[PDB]
């Protein structure tokens, strides 16, 4: 069966037996707790096809994370605007972080990944050598101790929550090496099935391809584990539309160049081959 | 179907198609990566039955960590010895932490749960108002903002790993409130299917029972998520024997009095009703 059907089945399960609860946004959601799906990376790339996924966003955001940035202006410069609402001086003021310059998200993914446990100053500070560099950590383990059971990168630092524009949803990833293949499991505490989850599958699938490339391994599987998997009430009509669509065969992902380091990737290094999605489905928020 | 059949099926899959790997110290496991099982908490308590689980150890260990202890002696004094090897001066010297007094495990679970991000000194220090109290954090959310999607308690602090006797296996738990019920998902990065996992299921199921009690909710589901799920090769034969056993009905768990704080439970507050496991197996 087409692997996209897991996601579509999860949509149906939530619609059909999800709990109706008033959430933070006050829009209301239907939700289930605890889900898991499995996506092969060996012969294709799991970029969902029953709607067009914002691939350009997926690529730029991950490279932005990987270099340790916490500056939304830095992502915005590449034309990807998805963090700009959260980086505005207005939004930050609303969070009780009015002292921040425009763009300073606080110690979000980039900072946690490259400097876990360091004291955050601002987005312009030099954090060289400060905190625990989890990216170096996992690459070293994958290369030199591939069967280790602690190949983890974690973004959840509760001591840093009050400094963050938003608390992370992707709590950690774990990697696993067997038979020359690299696999990845993501624990995501909160998944907006409508706008978030297809994008998120793509992000960590991409990360796995990049790590596999850099470490001389082939991509294996991506395992997506969800906590609160939910559908916003405002998404019920477009998602019912999406549920009428049959998945197309997944595309392939090609890396166009030998890249020696996780930090040396650029968007021009990737080629998506035969991505043929159904049309974009607009959904509110 | 009996929910323990999930665990037994997981055992079977690993023995059938698990990957055969040696670590950098030369020991072999069969493993699979990425697993998930669900245990109902409503009508019974999921203490596994095809081999006896060390319930007395499960209870004392959890109470010990909830009060923020990183002192193995405090656990040992209760008659539960499962952390004593790790807290021995020889073990800590083997870890590169020979300065430690006997019992000082470093910033393991107790410290991460009650003082995340604080600077660890030693097991005897007073850390009041230091770091992030995740236990108070999640109790407050469950009570006052039950639909919050950030009800997290995390034990994985990479900056602290070098100070710990052993890195945590149970990286985080998340809680969920729906229709008067409290559910819990554990992310476990590494599960010894033979010796560890049944104990681990009991631990977080009990934790959910306690939090539900304190917050006036009913226990719902425990979702167990595994990363590296493995069987040590030396365990394969006794596990083949265990796999011939039919699960017996799960016991029930009763809490004997009204307890209003997660820190006020004692082992006497818990009655395990009709736990009839098959005999323990020598692994
Ligand atoms: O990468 C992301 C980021 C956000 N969200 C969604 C999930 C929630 O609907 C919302 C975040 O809200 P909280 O869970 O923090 O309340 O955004 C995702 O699905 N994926
Ligand atoms: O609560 C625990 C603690 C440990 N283990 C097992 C898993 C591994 O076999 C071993 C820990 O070794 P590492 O994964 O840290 O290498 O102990 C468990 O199953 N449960």
């Amino acid at each position: 069966p087409h692997e996209e059907l897991q996601y579509l089945r999860q949509l149906r399960e939530i619609l059909c037996r999800g709990s109706d609860r008033l959430d933070r946004t006050g829009i209301g959601t239907l939700s289930l707790f605890g889900m898991q799906a499995r996506y092969s990376l060996r012969d294709h790339f799991p970029l969902l096809t029953t709607k067009r996924v914002f691939w350009r966003g997926v690529v730029q955001e991950l490279l932005w994370f990987l270099k340790g940035s916490t500056d939304s202006r830095e992502l915005s410069r590449t034309g990807v605007k998805i963090w700009d609402k959260n980086g505005s001086r207005e939004f930050l003021a609303g969070r009780g972080l009015a002292h921040r310059r425009e763009g300073d998200l606080g110690p979000v993914y980039g900072f946690q990944w490259r400097h876990f446990g360091a004291a955050y100053v601002d987005a312009d500070a030099d954090y060289t050598g400060q905190g625990f560099d989890q990216l170096s950590y996992i690459v070293d383990l994958i290369k030199n101790n591939p069967h280790d059971r602690r190949i983890i990168m974690c973004a959840w630092n509760p001591a840093d929550l009050s400094l963050m524009a938003l608390p992370p949803c992707h709590l950690l990833c774990q990697f696993y090496v067997a038979d020359g293949e690299l696999s990845c499991q993501l624990y995501q505490r909160s998944g907006d099935m409508g706008l978030g989850v297809p994008f998120n599958i793509a992000s960590y699938s991409l990360l796995t391809y990049m790590l596999a490339h850099v470490t001389g391994l082939r991509p294996g599987e991506f395992i997506h584990t969800l906590g609160d998997a939910h559908i916003y009430k405002t998404h019920i009509e477009p998602l019912r539309l999406q549920l009428t669509r049959t998945p197309r065969p997944f595309p392939r992902l090609e890396i166009l160049r030998s890249v020696s380091s996780m930090e040396e990737f650029t968007p021009d290094d990737f080629r998506l081959v035969d991505y043929c999605p159904h049309p974009t489905i607009r959904m509110e928020m």
